[PDB]
């Protein structure tokens, strides 16, 4: 009552910040709807991605009501409407987005491990997420039935009934659980994909160590003047080559044993081992120069091409680098983590008259600032689909 909140910086900074996000958001999701809704829903990912684009658009359409109500220093019918309807829509569509981001992450993680009634399952799941958030949101709209007694007081908590304040606390608790379960899912999925990347790296580095062994021992043969040194190097080269021939590099992981990719990889080593074997036979006969000339045959255009090819097959592919799961984890840390940290103390100040005026106002400014970061997601989310061959 006696407490005053300074809205002079709020009425210039936030409507200006949200106006930018409204136009940036309309053009981003407009050029996402007209593209993604043309393509068919043949996978769960695209079903989840289509739900994400419309939940983004619903929360962007919420911004004009906010911009113009926050532009006014005092309360009014529009501020009451924001409190009761449009800002409630913002929150329930925000947790719809977080739910589908958690689902997209599970989907994308399961695709990395991978060597219709599931579309139905994804569709029913999509309906259940929307209906559930709507179920929680509806009493918040209905229990914001009180009129503002002081025209200078714009806080939604003063427009609420006793059970309205109770439900507000319950809803904000459930949403904290929805956030942290989805954040945990994203953290786990990211850690498992990152472990797989590090595992793919060591298998490539082990394989490349074999090539270094073979090429280092070839240098020894060139600078040698005796059959004992040539035989030693040739033996280590044969062992490195036969070791490398037994490997299943990340590019050959999901390939059939009788597939041409698997066959060319093994045959490439048979040609190089064969050349080492011919040079080793000569080294055993004490013919140093002849064994050096035959080992030097690995430097021919043909055998250098065979090496370059086999080494290329051993490299870590794009599949192992998941930019979609990294973007989602980046989005949770930037857009959602600060708001969810700022929320509980702010909810506590709204449901009980326990904090000092300046303490309350500080909690408001922090939640208002972090809520804006949360709104970037609606303008960021289409970039999970924007970086692929379909959009060039
Ligand atoms: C599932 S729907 C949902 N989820 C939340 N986490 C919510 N947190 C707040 N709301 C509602 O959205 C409206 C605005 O609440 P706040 O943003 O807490 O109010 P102000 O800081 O005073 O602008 C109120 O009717 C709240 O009950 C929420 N609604
Ligand atoms: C008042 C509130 C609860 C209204 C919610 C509207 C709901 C019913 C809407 C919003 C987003 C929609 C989804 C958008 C995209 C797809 C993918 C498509 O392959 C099948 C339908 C499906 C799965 C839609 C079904 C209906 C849907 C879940
Ligand atoms: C960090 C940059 C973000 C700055 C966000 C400023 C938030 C704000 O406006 O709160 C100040 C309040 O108005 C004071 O009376
Ligand atoms: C989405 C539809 C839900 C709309 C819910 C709106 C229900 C509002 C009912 C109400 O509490 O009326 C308040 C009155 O208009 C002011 O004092
Ligand atoms: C970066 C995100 C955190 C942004 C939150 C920090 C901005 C809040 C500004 C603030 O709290 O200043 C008000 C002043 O203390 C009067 O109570």
């Amino acid at each position: 009552s006696l407490c005053t909140r300074d809205y002079k910086i709020t009425q210039v900074l936030f409507p200006l910040l949200y106006t930018v996000l409204f136009f940036v958001g309309l053009i981003t999701n407009g050029l996402a709807m007209r593209i993604f809704f043309q393509i068919r829903s043949k996978s769960n990912f695209i079903i989840f991605l289509k739900n994400t684009v419309i939940s983004d658009l619903l929360m962007i359409l919420t911004f004009p009501f906010k911009i113009l109500s926050d532009a006014k220093l005092g309360t009014g019918p529009l501020r009451t409407f924001v409190c009761q309807v449009t800002s409630v829509i913002f929150y329930f569509t925000m947790y719809i987005s977080i739910s589908f981001l958690g689902l997209i992450t599970i989907d994308r993680y399961q695709k990395t491990t991978r060597p219709p009634k599931n579309l139905l399952g994804a569709k029913i799941l999509s309906v259940v997420i929307w209906a559930f958030m709507f179920l929680l949101s509806l009493p918040n709209m209905i229990l914001t039935n009180r009129q503002p007694r002081d025209k200078n007081v714009k806080k939604c908590s003063f427009l609420k009934s006793e059970f309205g304040l109770v439900w507000h606390e319950i809803v904000n608790y459930i949403c904290q659980v929805i956030f942290w379960i989805n954040f945990l899912i994203v953290i786990v999925c990211y850690t498992l994909i990152t472990k797989e990347l590090y595992r793919s790296y060591v298998r490539t580095a082990d394989l490349e160590d074999n090539w270094e062994t073979l090429n280092d021992n070839l240098k020894v043969i060139e600078k040698a003047d005796n059959a004992a040194q040539v035989k030693d190097a040739l033996t280590k080269m044969r062992a490195a080559a036969l070791d490398a021939q037994k490997a299943t590099p990340p590019k050959l992981e999901d390939k059939s044993p009788d597939s041409p990719e698997m066959k060319d990889f093994r045959h490439g080593f048979d040609i190089l081992v064969g050349q080492i074997d011919d040079a080793l036979k000569l080294a055993n006969e004490g013919k140093v120069k002849e064994a050096q000339a035959a080992a030097e045959q690995l430097k021919t255009t043909r055998n250098a091409y065979i090496q370059k090819y086999l080494r290329g097959v051993g490299k870590v592919p794009r599949k192992k680098v998941n930019v979609k799961v990294f973007i989602i984890i980046a989005v949770f840390f930037i857009c959602f983590v600060p708001f969810h940290f700022a929320r509980i103390p702010y909810t506590l100040s709204q449901t009980r008259d326990v904090f000092d005026c300046t303490a309350e106002n500080t909690l408001f400014y922090v939640k208002e600032s972090t809520l804006w970061l949360t709104s970037l997601n609606a303008c960021l989310n289409p970039f999970i689909y924007f970086f692929l061959c379909k959009s060039f």
